[PDB]
DNA sequence: ATAGCGTCTTAGCATG
DNA sequence: TCATGCTAAGACGCTA
């Protein structure tokens, strides 16, 4: 139960990159976060809301053509480096 | 890249250009978009930096009338003027 | 979606 | 040389 130094942008990024189809709906993004980080079981209930806000307004996440989310090809490398610059 | 005006200068020029010297945050977006077309297709984070500058800077006071109106604190105004006449351009 | 305030990094300058 | 502090600035994120 560590504290993840990554933002919710990097947690969503790693969950989608670990999927077989490189895409996930908002449900499995929750389940991937709880598994690899049991920290969010003791966190306040609003943690699921903050990842939807990031999923919706971040330039790095788009929907494919309960829909499915994926990584945007333009700002993809912005996320790989955002995970190398995390404190 | 970014226009040569700082976010504090962009907010100051938008409020002073209004008849009541008071604006909500949505109207500040509309003034900057029409006077600077770069932000129409810019990354969406620029609106976040606008609201961040309003809450952080002491020279921007919150006033009441759904958000709230924003104005320029009078006792911090001519300090902001001299800072903007000393460095009028900041890319 | 919006509005308020936040975290993080960077930079020049500055003091120990 | 170094560390530490100050100040403004902004890209980007969180919460209600
Ligand atoms: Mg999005
Ligand atoms: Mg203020």
């Amino acid at each position: 139960n560590c504290k993840p130094p990554y933002s919710f942008s990097c947690l969503i990024f790693m969950a989608i990159e670990d999927s077989p189809t490189k895409r996930l709906p908002v449900k499995d993004i929750y389940n991937w976060i709880l598994e690899h980080f049991p920290y969010f079981a003791n966190a306040p209930t609003g943690w699921k809301n903050s990842v939807r806000h990031n999923l919706s307004l971040n330039k790095c996440f788009k929907k494919v053509d309960g829909s499915l989310w994926c990584i945007d090809p333009e700002y993809r490398q912005n996320l790989i480096q955002a995970l190398k610059k995390t404190p």
